[PDB]
């Protein structure tokens, strides 16, 4: 089997991407944030505290003939941005882009933090990291991808995120028309439950490539590119007036600037992030200070190849027995 679904930016900054997902019988379609940095499929639901729901579409298990309470199971998750959610668990039929899993754990939110409530466009998350990170207790549950894997033509999914435009998540096949040149594959460590890999270095603009190992995670659920302070300082030094602002929470730059590109290495290959992808616009409406899309990972504890980096590439998440990641230009 295979699946193919379009993923769409939630706003004009590509802050996140939503993908329609069918849950239950008859189908209830919710727009979920596919997150390769976590491993829970959770939704706003008929159980979510009413004051914490503001415009989201909810899953109502009592209206699904295939929903079953997973008795005694609870879940609770906290994300790197400080947001969180928790609740109980149903199993139900879940379909993405024509690919159906029966018996998928659908985590029903009883509580969500403010950032989720305030984002009316995101109806929940669909985790695509390794199932060892799944938070369901006392019986850990599998991700949609892990459940689908045996049925897939090939044990892979791909992320093809757009810049200010829709893109695609495919399951079970590699669309050879969706990228240019060749795909370069690189080793993954699953020790921390993430799609963790080592970039071979970077360049700023037209500058020389610096060969240096940068361990980090491929994370579709993180907006920006978070890299070591040395690397980030080298980038922003090439932008007149750019500075790190503790009051704002990172690097800002004059909105009149033209940003240089940023290149990262994948083995001997190179992925180029255009300068425009690094512009996250005014820090507040009407401001001439703009927020940067490359930020320091210092104090996160991990480097994160988020959407800024991933949307510059066609990315293969290879879930074979020995997992790997592939990157191609597009």
């Amino acid at each position: 089997s295979t699946g193919s679904a379009t993923t769409t930016p939630i706003d004009s900054l590509d802050d996140a991407y939503i993908t329609p997902v069918q849950i239950g019988t008859p189908a209830q379609t919710l727009n979920l944030d596919f997150d390769t940095g976590s491993s829970d499929l959770w939704v706003f639901s008929s159980e979510t505290t009413a004051s914490e729901v503001d415009g989201q579409t909810i899953y109502t298990p009592s209206k699904s003939t295939t929903a079953k309470l997973l008795s005694g199971a609870t879940w609770s998750i906290s994300y790197g941005d400080g947001s969180s959610s928790s609740g109980d668990v149903y199993t139900d039929t879940v379909s993405v882009g024509g690919l159906t899993v029966t018996g998928q754990a659908v985590e029903s939110a009883k509580k969500v933090s403010s950032s989720f409530t305030e984002d009316s466009t995101i109806d929940g998350l669909l985790g695509l990291a390794f199932s060892t990170l799944n938070t369901v207790s006392p019986t850990q549950q599998k991700t949609f991808f892990d459940n689908a894997k045996a049925s897939l033509d090939s044990p892979v999914f791909t992320a093809d995120l757009g810049y200010h435009a829709p893109g695609t998540y495919n399951f079970g096949f590699i669309d050879t028309t969706a990228y240019t040149g060749s795909i370069t594959y690189t080793a993954v460590s699953t020790k921390q439950g993430f799609w963790e890999w080592t970039s071979t270095g970077y360049a700023v603009g037209s500058g020389t490539f610096k060969s240096t190992s940068i361990d980090g995670i491929a994370d579709t659920g993180t907006t920006l590119l978070y890299l070591p302070a040395t690397v980030v300082s080298a980038y922003w030094a090439q932008v007149s007036g750019a500075k790190s602002s503790s009051s704002v929470g990172g690097y800002v730059f004059p909105c009149s600037a033209t940003l240089p590109s940023f290149t990262f290495g994948v083995g001997s290959a190179r992925i180029v992030i255009p300068g425009d992808y690094i512009d996250f616009g005014p820090i507040s409406t009407g401001s001439s200070s703009c927020f940067g899309g490359i930020q320091s990972s210092a104090g996160i504890g991990i480097n994160i190849f988020g959407d800024v980096a991933l949307k510059a590439a066609f990315v293969v998440f290879n879930g074979a027995t020995t997992p790997t990641l592939g990157f191609a230009s597009k």
